[PDB]
């Protein structure tokens, strides 16, 4: 969507997997979806350094909406968990240099069942633009017919432009095409800033898994389609959570930034590990995932339960990663000729190789008939930067 | 087996799950199968407080063996992994405190193909207890007939018991009957001191929740056979390696304990976090495994992606575990009638209950018509006993 924003994908924090539809505020007043958790969240972001490491966005999802909308046809907030309204918390989190993002749907009801945005598109680009919303996030439910959803889609983007704020339009169109036909991702992205193409995320590595496998799956029609005001989104990152290894979350952030994926964090920031917070705030990843080119990269190989992808960088520098998908025994060794990575020119006649994860290490020049060896953990990865010079 | 030993459910370390037929030990002679690698854990079993904690058995898996008998018909240890052989290994362990397993297979071959027992049981026996080996892991592959399969198990049992050396005999017998039969465990219980009833074990999630699935889907053909010398094995902990978050790992230590699991390591001694050997080494809860009744435990309720297991204790005392199979969202409330704990009879008039994991702390007093609350990670347990007093 060319509207000058998501320049790189969009970074920022989301509450959904995390905190879901928690209504319930007399027993868990600490995690209901309430103004509350977000100005707790928005505080939190500026202070232990999320807004510095480039997280910008604190984006409302799914169940802030009272269950019908007012007199004058406008959603609204819950009045007992959102008491001072939106546009109070939109204040709020200007005032601490930040951006709101918020929920809304293409059909009849929000997935959770609230009202829909369904014949009322203009209305709610205009209260969105009113209240001062950075952020959509616009999905696909109870939209019965095809060609109904993609009209949606397309008047949302085009109301929302209307109002002349800038707001970053976030779709849910690919994903509900899915079973009935074959999205067109130049029509897409003429539209939005970025697209969801695959089932929701979990707490787990058969999530992690099932994203990576369905993207590689469909890379040939995915990858080159993205690039700068227009991202594949794979969901958020739910890294700081439960369900993960340590090495099952180190996979996450290193395929994220190979994916050029929007980084959306689903965590609880008042309760996150310190090692959470390093690799979530890792400055060389991050600047891989926001690299300017903004090409996205993909699997290169994959074999003996081993998977290589790579991404081209700008600078004449290549991201790569290398999976250990066998889930039994310890580290394996993997090798790889150096001339196979980066469409054999990353390192003719020679480039500077340094691991950014699981640990940062340089590991030295390369030389284009050398061979690349190393020790991956079973669910994990080695991320690689290679360049020109060090 | 009535054979005076795993009177409680035996504890160890075994190689398999972490270093499994690793031959090459010129390129990762730190983690080739070897007699150095089972020196060094031995050694750290002893000065990192594992044998204190209760695991005495030191244990080889597969791929011990040299591809071919000797011209006695003997097995051999491999000639250059375990140079110095088996006695002077079972003498190091021994010299340590600690006993040492080996393992041995029913048919033709090993699964990893090196030479079976079929054919020389009691010459098999004999080398073993002449070695010193204190435990005989006996597998079930490469044995065509199922009758040959039961003949040879109960051959092996009694020539390990006509050489007068106490060697605990772990079977998997019922494992490999059951794709085409049903398996008595009348008959296997006679015969045998633990017996593998499910698929082998692997470092992930998936492999612990189908473990635990299919035991509770089974527990009535298996849970009353177990007791005092004989009991259920669920496979390996494979706690303190790569594939769990902390929370499925809590889930794995809880269950095994409620299950009166054999309690095998395996994992990197060299290479554990503190965290997983203080869980792996807590008393209470190792306690609750090792308890003297020796009643296996049992689902009692399933409901809203929520678990109850219970197991009845010594002293009329009991251990609950409430398990979260929900893998989104935040630690989930749960409660339950006291009432229905122990078939009505674990808190009447009242109990003391305390909580083990994931931290430990005392709850109280609960009268017999009280309802206890929980919150219970994603993927995690929690884990109470239930007694008389404090
Ligand atoms: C090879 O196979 C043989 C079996 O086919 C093994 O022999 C069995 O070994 C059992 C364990 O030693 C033994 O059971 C014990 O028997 C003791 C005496 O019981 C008789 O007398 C009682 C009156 O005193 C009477 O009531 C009983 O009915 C018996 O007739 C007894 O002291 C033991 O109890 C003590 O120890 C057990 C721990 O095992 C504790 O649970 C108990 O609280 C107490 O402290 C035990 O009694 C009971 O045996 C039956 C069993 O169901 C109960 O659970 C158990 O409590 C058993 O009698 C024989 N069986 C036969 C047929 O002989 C043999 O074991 C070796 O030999 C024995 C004698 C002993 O020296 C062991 O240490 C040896 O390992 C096997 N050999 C090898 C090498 O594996
Ligand atoms: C409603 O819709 C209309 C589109 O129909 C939007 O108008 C478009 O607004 C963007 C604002 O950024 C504008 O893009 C710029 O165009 C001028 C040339 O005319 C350039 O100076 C800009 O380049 C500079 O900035 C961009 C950052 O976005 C950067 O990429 C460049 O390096 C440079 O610093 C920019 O040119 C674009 O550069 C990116 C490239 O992909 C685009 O093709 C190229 O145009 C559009 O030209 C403008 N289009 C029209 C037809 O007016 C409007 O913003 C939107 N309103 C709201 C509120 O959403
Ligand atoms: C997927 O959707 C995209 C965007 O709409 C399609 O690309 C567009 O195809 C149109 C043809 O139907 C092009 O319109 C033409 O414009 C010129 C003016 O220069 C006229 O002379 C001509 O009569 C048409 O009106 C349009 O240029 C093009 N848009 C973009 C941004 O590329 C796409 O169509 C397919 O891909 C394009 C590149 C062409 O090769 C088409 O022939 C081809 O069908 C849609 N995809 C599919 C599979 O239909
Ligand atoms: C499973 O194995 C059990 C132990 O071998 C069988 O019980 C034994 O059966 C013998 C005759 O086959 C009999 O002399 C023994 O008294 C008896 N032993 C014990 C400890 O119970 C069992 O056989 C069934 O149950 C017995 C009681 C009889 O009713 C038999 O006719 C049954 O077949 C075996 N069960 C099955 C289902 O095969
Ligand atoms: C959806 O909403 C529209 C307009 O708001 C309304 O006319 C229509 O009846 C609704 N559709 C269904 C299926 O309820
Ligand atoms: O199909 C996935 C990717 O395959 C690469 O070979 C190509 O250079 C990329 O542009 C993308 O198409
Ligand atoms: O449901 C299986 C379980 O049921 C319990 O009521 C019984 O006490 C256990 O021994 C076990 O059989
Ligand atoms: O109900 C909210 C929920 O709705 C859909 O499932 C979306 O794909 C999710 O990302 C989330 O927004
Ligand atoms: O090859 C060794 C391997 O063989 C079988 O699969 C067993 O079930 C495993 O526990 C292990 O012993």
């Amino acid at each position: 969507l060319d509207n000058g924003l998501a320049r790189t994908p969009t970074m920022g924090w989301l509450h959904w997997e995390r905190f879901m539809c928690n209504l319930d505020c007399q027993e868990e007043p600490d995690s209901c979806i309430s103004e509350k958790l977000f100005m707790e969240m928005a505080e939190l972001m500026v202070s232990e350094g999320w807004k510095d490491a480039g997280y910008e966005y604190l984006c409302i999802d799914d169940c802030w909406m009272a269950p019908q909308r007012d007199s004058e046809g406008r959603l609204q907030a819950d009045p007992q968990r959102f008491p001072h309204g939106i546009r109070q918390l939109a204040n709020y989190v200007h005032s601490k240099g930040l951006k709101l993002g918020i929920y809304a749907d293409v059909g009849n009801k929000t997935c959770a069942g609230f009202p829909g945005s369904f014949g009322y598109y203009d209305i709610d680009a205009q209260t969105f633009a009113d209240w001062g919303v950075d952020l959509l996030k616009f999905d696909g439910c109870y939209c019965d017919s095809l060609e109904n959803l993609a009209d949606g889609y397309k008047h949302m983007s085009l109301a929302l432009n209307r109002t002349g704020r800038s707001i970053v339009y976030s779709c849910e169109w690919p994903l509900y095409m899915w079973p009935f036909q074959k999205p067109n991702y130049t029509e897409i992205r003429q539209y939005c800033n970025h697209w969801r193409n695959f089932a929701d995320i979990d707490d787990s590595w058969k999530s992690i898994k099932s994203i990576l496998d369905w993207t590689s799956f469909n890379q040939e029609r995915i990858v080159d389609v993205a690039g700068p005001g227009g991202w594949n989104d794979p969901d958020m990152l739910v890294i700081g959570n439960f369900g993960l290894s340590w090495n099952q979350q180190v996979t996450q952030m290193a395929l994220w930034a190979i994916m050029a994926a929007p980084l959306f964090m689903s965590n609880d920031l008042r309760h996150i590990s310190p090692q959470a917070k390093a690799l979530l705030q890792d400055k060389d990843v991050i600047a891989i995932n926001q690299d300017p080119l903004g090409k996205q990269g993909y699997q290169l190989r994959q074999g003996d339960n081993f998977e290589v992808w790579e991404r081209p960088l700008s600078g004449l520098a290549w991201a790569v990663a290398m999976i250990n998908r066998q889930e039994i025994g310890g580290p394996r060794s993997y090798t790889i000729a150096v001339a196979s990575l980066g469409k054999g020119v990353a390192c003719n006649p020679a480039c500077f190789i340094t691991q950014l994860l699981p640990v940062k290490r340089k590991l030295g020049f390369y030389e284009w008939t050398s061979r690349l060896r190393s020790h991956i953990n079973p669910t994990g990865t080695v991320l690689l930067q290679l360049e020109n010079t060090m």
